[PDB]
């Protein structure tokens, strides 16, 4: 059996876009991209979900101590070995206005996460090798009707558009795999940030085909 | 389905005891207590595994920044809501010689984790409620033929015999559920620390019976 | 009775504007907005005052470790449960020149405080629920004849004009209550920052009307 | 009018002792020692309550960031100036097993708090003088029927018996006022830690007589 | 007798300007402003020198842990009580290119130091009162022939010109004394930063007049 | 002139022992050991006083951030170069009950300070060499009639008796100078900690004789 | 023999420029500038290599805790005394996009390292003197065909052109030696960052000529 | 060619024992164990010396920030790749009186260093594999004539005697190589801590045999 760890933010947790913006409920597994990917990959794969709303690549959020992805990823890797592949879809939250990050710095944060996977061989007391890495660039942001979300992501749209190219450059440099979500889907939720079930399913099917071919 | 997050150390990850002590392989899912519990609970339950070898309740390990359970649990809870129950089986590693913790301090560390579950309602932007908690006392340690493990757990056996009584008192105080694993299993692995497959399966079946009676 | 905690800066503490700028005396209770609110609400309400001159939403002041509102609020909430409502009037001091904060960052700091209220249920060992929240936008700044105050608030007037709209958006997003003080009062003190007794009393009466309609 | 700040733990917050140990409700104001003291002092005094369950003199609690009294007292003083007197009743929680503090270290923590009052003149931008200080030694602990509380306070009884003498020595040295609660009341709650309403009322009346005579 | 603490940077230590820029020797006491001030004041005054080359008001220097004035001043005050007056001449080093401080932030750092004096009453275990404060704005910088010093103070000249006005506003606001060194002297050393002996003597005489007028 | 920096605690600052223990006044210069030493050395020497009540060698005091000698000494050395000699009389406060330091640890803290002197050559931008070092063991403690001082120094008398032998061994190892004050004076103040004026003067005269023999 | 410590980044470690950018192999010693220098200096000299890919002067890299040169240099100096000369070639990595450092700040970081060498006399328990220092400006950057390297060094080329002039000014100020590598070599590797073997050898020969002229 | 990194304390740096204890000179390379090992191994081996007097396995020394071995080892590994073998001889300094470490904690600190080698594959941007590890238990301490050294190592002899057995157990557990220096040499220097030249040579020859047998 092959084990695949899916590390992400609200797009991976499965945030349902809603007209009142927040709070919201979670998509059932079969309507998450992770579940749709698992269905297409089949029973030879075991999918592990680690999606956290508002998670960044490598930034401490001023209002929530839980959100730095790089703080949690080493622990998660060691908890889930043996792993064949880690899929990482993050970066959208790094584009928020109050973080003042350049696109390159966001990609460099993704690079920190890739390095944490590449150096994780052995975990705590095992002979297991490092898994492969699939870097996923999230789809670009869209216009947002809610003024709080619009303020939250001020300046972020242009940054989100640059991530695909920079993540491709990063993945080539670090000799790992790459997939641009925006080549297959768009951000289609009413809030301009999150995704519909149908788009989650299309995304998971497409990632499944990438996974099946990358080993 | 009812979601059950299983938070623990190597006993939960599934460390196979071996003659060379370390390193070792992972039990397959159906030979882990988590998988055996999942099998007896049936398809109305969804099990989430968060087991990490060498994890403590609330201590920083001097050689490994991944191992403080309380550093990770809030992030894990928010990543996995909605949750109906969190089962926590930890404390054995707090008995290691170099931590110099009293049994009450170990139970108080378990209490820190219980509190993190009880106050987690809402996660990141959801209306979901806090789950129930099942505190599990691990079975006492056993003779260790490897001198490195014997030094690692110097003074720990006597502390391990006190955890069950103190965890019961904690659980009554905090108004959560409690299971004494040592009434049903013993630490039967060749290394004096870990468990056989047959014992994992017995444990998981016993925990499943306890969980079913809560719902 | 219904308990109302009033969390704020000098506008809440009751700084009397004076020709020498500083130091100054405190308005008596019946000339504070808190006391005037208490008088119009009547004996079914119990007011708790937590006003601190120079307090910010969520910033460490370089000269004074007492001034980060978010450092203190969780302790204050647990000390005063049971609470029915928390009124927060802060943000003016975040506009000071040496903080270099954008208006969105100031509102996001207010959001940190709102979240601290919303997640405070139980306090230390109680069954009490989280109180409601009333976010109050302070009135915009005014001309400052003292050159030290003018330097202190350089760039702050323009930011102060944006807080009301952003606080309304925050409150709608977090599903709490909102009052724009600038619809009812102006910053009428001689120093361009603080308020007259007549204006405090008008503010408190207006807030009282808002509070009564919540219960 | 004279203003009196009452800084304390669950004995000041007003924890009702209950057979299930925890959680519990709060005494109404007239059944707290603060309220009973205010009734006896009369309308020439304004009492300010700052009681926090589980609060220590100057220790960080491993499971709760809210509980170090010395972290909060400077902020509270500046928020409540002008003050004529600060009454401090703390130390019981410093005797808990997991803190491993000697009686002298507990008294030295009380001394830290006394110094914070004595040096607080001016607050933020006022001409107000430092208030007087009344150090109150809490009554000694009693036997505890609940095993979690008994473990929590292991070794604490003897420490609690030494605080009166050491706090008297401290108050004489620092030239402030002293009152031994144990000379008037005993710890009479079922849990061995907290107080009955009748004892709260006796205590507040006795502190009121001390206050009226100390200026 | 009355004691006067002189807290400063190289202008107070007595750096002799030299063509090679650095290193250099110290002026003898009678050619320092402190010694010249002491001579004019007479033997009714005890002068304490605390001058440190490269010292800032309140900034940590990246290359030298000794240079934050506000880190050392509280210790120095307590070491030198009883004190009648503290003279503070700092701010020039805050204008260095790599600190990126605005003039207001520099004056606010001076304000931090003024506050440390005003709150220092008692020291460690004494009845002594807080000293008075004389804020001294240093003379503006001059053109600098050495390229390393020119880079070191890039952007600093304009900032140094603004300190007099801002320090005057600060001293009025905090109700302390003020003296503009630039009303009496100029920066006349060959390096564009430090002062000649005759200028130190003129400066010390003028400061002595200010000190004598206060007492 | 030869410059001599005197770095110490209350014995150097000049704490007057008094019947009420604290607070107290400072001995005049002529009644300090520093001033008595200066008089006997004469006008070829320049004495710099750096005495701070309650100062330790290298410990952070829980109640006062001013008191770690090793935190302040590097800044003080650079402020006072050129220096021919640093006299260090510290260690008594390290024997306080709440520090739990062994006598060797106290001498090792003295060693930290000696090293700071030996490595201080050049200061900030000077060619000056490192000064010589005179390590002074303070006299042992004596009976303490005040219960607060008795508790403060519990266990400390026996440690104070060992400092001289250990400081001699330190000074020989580090190749610096050593004077045992306890051969010439005893702790004669009423409080069992501090010194009479007559004893200060005898100490300073004895240290002066030692200093002169070094040059 | 005369001992020469060579402290640097990938230019010193010997990164082989390659078409796929990363990862890469290390030049053999004979193809490193260090080994080429050693050969030309001959057997009267002993070369110590301390080159680390990605090392900065004095910056913490967000992704790698190994890379701050100033964190490691004091330990390295004490490990290798006696030393006659330290050659430092660093600064290129400080020009990376995500550090946002000005050229003067980069030279000031070099200055931090120079100071660490100049103040290292004695090491741990030795009489050895501080070595001489040779500051080496690296050659300017060149076109970078890999998009990841291009982003990594955005803004850096222009900064790299200013380092030589600033390092010369630093070395004159601090009274140490200076060599401009860009007078003798250019950045000739395919990646626009690293060097060919022929260029390493030419550099080492030119540095050897400089070193010999110092002794 | 194969590269061998020698990571150690004064026994590796080459401290010459001397009657005055300290300071002292360094043995020439051919009288160090490293140089003697290199001579026996031949020119197919490249030896890298990283010895630092007073270095510990994993402890911060109170008086010197340079001495934690585990702080420096990751940087040194990355600087010296490609490496075939890392030889680690440390632990003697962890036995010093003021560290209060148990023998197991010392061996666990060695374990931290072993783990840093085993996880170092790649360094910064290379394909190189992790080196092998040779753990060397240092020879036990001897009686020490100097009282400062005797105090420094109080309690340490017994601890030093236990390191061989514990390091053997550690090396077996971690599956690396082990050599007991005390099976071949004794601590023969006059100070009871360091070694003679002939003993360094015998030690290096015996370690070379171990190294050659591995390859």
């Amino acid at each position: 059996k092959r084990s695949v760890l899916c590390f992400g933010d609200s797009l991976t947790w499965g945030w349902i876009p809603v007209k009142e913006s927040s709070p919201t409920l979670r998509y059932p597994y079969e309507q998450r991209w992770t579940g749709a990917m698992a269905a297409r990959l089949g029973d030879g794969y075991h999918i592990i979900e680690e999606g956290l709303s508002a998670r960044t690549t490598s930034l401490d959020d001023p209002n929530d101590a839980r959100l730095n992805g790089s703080t949690y990823l080493p622990m998660a890797l060691a908890s889930h070995l043996p792993l064949d592949l880690v899929i990482i879809m993050l970066g959208t939250n790094d584009t928020k206005s109050y973080f003042h990050r350049t696109p390159y710095e966001i990609a460099n944060g993704m690079g920190k996460l890739v390095g944490q996977v590449l150096t994780c061989a052995g975990g705590v007391g095992t002979p297991y090798p490092a898994p492969k890495v699939l870097v996923v660039a999230p789809p670009p942001l869209a216009p947002m009707p809610d003024p709080w979300f619009e303020g939250m992501f001020g300046g972020g749209y242009e940054k989100s558009k640059e991530l695909s190219g920079l993540y491709k450059a990063l993945a080539d440099f670090m000799k790992v795999e790459f997939f641009a979500a925006g080549d297959c889907i768009s951000t289609d939720g009413i809030d301009g940030i999150h995704l519909s079930a149908e788009t989650n399913i299309r995304l998971g099917h497409a990632i499944a085909d990438k996974v099946a071919a990358l080993f």
